[PDB]
């Protein structure tokens, strides 16, 4: 057990109600456990213990169960794990109890269940779900009731507190103060005294974000964005918008699930047909993110290679005209291709960066992420026609191009700091929108870590009052 962790668990060990908040990975179940049977321990009176692990959601449900088990029936305890898949009982026999709020909430709208007495500690994980119409809020409204009329030890675990909609380290204290307030929270603990073997623990790697040039003119895009157009327009004549975007992505494989479906010789040929259509809006589609992301000859080779294999398949009258009208547009964009002015900047820096990259570093195993299928078969292509990366040769080896040592995310619209988990990261983007996320996120992340400091230096009563009135508030509004 590592000294931040136990850090950790002091006020908790120390019978308060705390709310851990601890980094993803840090081991906050752990520090539960140790909270447990800590509780056990010292444990007065007649009164026997009980816990209850909440959990968000089931696949985390079934891993903390396990955990729980294997950890305390060897120590003699009995830990069922309730879930979907009597109540009563289970409680009852039970010492320790891994469940789904939901469950629990059913049980006591229910009527089956109807004191929270049964549990001497309530252990919640994820807890700044508990807000509005989430089911943890609900069993908390209930402790809430059975407070102040006629209870467990709480333990909330989460990774970040977060900072609602505030503005500012002010409007922020509110915020985790009324998320206190929601789960009768006595104490916030956090590593201070251990910031050092925390950090250690888990190299948290620096974000690189660089912004990247995207070209100024990209035909290329308007000529096959009015090819789509026209399909489309022929789409719709048979039955009864902006492209290049996954959201379009969607829409194809949400209309061909339309179209599986539907005089079953006419329901047929309408299939046919507009499964043809949205086969080949796809592939329009794809070619437009692999020109927005690489070589404009990359994105006019895989439609190329696309309509040679429709010219060799069965070739029907509707693909022999969709092949037509492509073809008809060919050779205009057969002419951007050769440009050699006209090549994709984001991929210059990409190369820049991979470059300087293996130049303070030459034995690096670089993990490229890119944003479909088809960009890291064209990415793949790009390595082995360049110059600059003329010493390197990728996989799908020192360099490896997936599709979602050194991690580059190029172009990847998305919270970065997930994508990780699944030290050194950089994020190429164009889109200025996801640079700035970054820096509000970061920001955001200060703003909570000050407030909760500015927070923790608080009397203890003090805090108690905030908290209490703050509750009281929210009783008066639930008459």
């Amino acid at each position: 057990a590592r000294s931040y962790q136990i850090e950790l668990a002091q006020p908790a060990i120390n019978g308060k109600n705390a709310l851990i908040c601890a980094p993803t990975g840090s081991g906050k179940t752990f520090v539960s456990i140790l909270i447990c049977e800590h509780h056990f321990q010292n444990m007065p009176a007649g009164r026997k213990a009980k816990v209850v692990f909440l959990a968000t959601k089931v696949p985390v449900y079934e891993q903390q169960k396990n955990v729980f088990k294997h950890h305390f029936e060897r120590q003699g305890y009995s830990v069922q794990g309730i879930s979907g898949e009597s109540v009563e009982k289970v409680i009852e026999d039970s010492d320790i109890i891994v469940v789904t709020p939901q469950i629990l909430v059913n049980s006591f709208e229910d009527g089956t269940l109807t004191s929270l007495s049964i549990f001497t500690l309530m252990i919640f994980d994820e807890c700044h779900n508990t807000t509005g119409n989430h089911p943890y809020n609900v069993l908390m409204t209930r402790y809430l009731e059975q407070k102040f009329n006629s209870l467990p030890q709480i333990l909330g675990l989460t990774a970040s507190v977060g900072v609602g909609n505030a503005k500012n380290i002010e409007e922020t204290i509110e915020h985790i103060c009324s998320l206190c307030s929601y789960l009768d929270i006595q104490a916030i603990s956090t590593v201070r005294e251990n910031i050092q073997e925390l950090q250690r623990f888990m190299n948290k790697p620096e974000i690189d974000v660089r912004l990247v040039k995207r070209r100024i003119h990209n035909p290329f895009a308007a000529i096959i964005s009015n090819l789509m157009s026209e399909t489309e327009a022929l789409m719709r004549t048979i039955y009864s918008k902006d492209f290049g975007t996954q959201n379009y992505e969607h829409w194809i494989v949400v209309t061909q699930r339309k179209c599986r479906l539907l005089d079953k010789e006419e329901e047929s040929r309408i299939c046919r047909a507009l499964f043809i259509c949205t086969e080949h809006l796809r592939k329009y589609n794809d070619a437009l993110i692999i020109s927005e992301d690489a070589r404009i000859i990359d994105a006019l080779s895989y439609l190329t290679e696309f309509f040679t294999n429709v010219k060799n398949g069965p070739y029907t009258e509707l693909e022999q005209h969709l092949t037509a009208k492509f073809q008809e547009k060919e050779p205009e964009l057969i002419a951007l291709s050769k440009d050699e002015t006209n090549e994709n900047p984001k991929l210059e820096e990409l190369v820049c960066i991979l470059d300087d990259a293996y130049r303070y570093n030459p034995q690096t195993r670089t993990l490229l992420f890119a944003k479909t299928r088809a960009l890291v078969s064209a990415l793949k292509k790009c390595m082995e026609e360049n110059p600059i990366l003329n010493y390197i040769k990728p996989g799908v080896n020192r360099l490896l191009i997936a599709t979602s040592n050194l991690v580059v995310l190029y172009e990847y619209s998305g919270n970065v700091t997930k994508m990780i988990q699944v030290s050194k990261c950089i994020l190429v983007t164009s889109k200025t929108e996801v640079v700035e996320n970054e820096k509000c996120n970061r920001y955001k992340e200060e703003m909570m870590n000050k407030a909760v400091e500015k927070i923790q230096k608080w009397d203890e009563e003090t805090f108690a009052k905030k908290i209490h009135n703050l509750q009281m508030k929210e009783r008066v509004l639930r008459d």
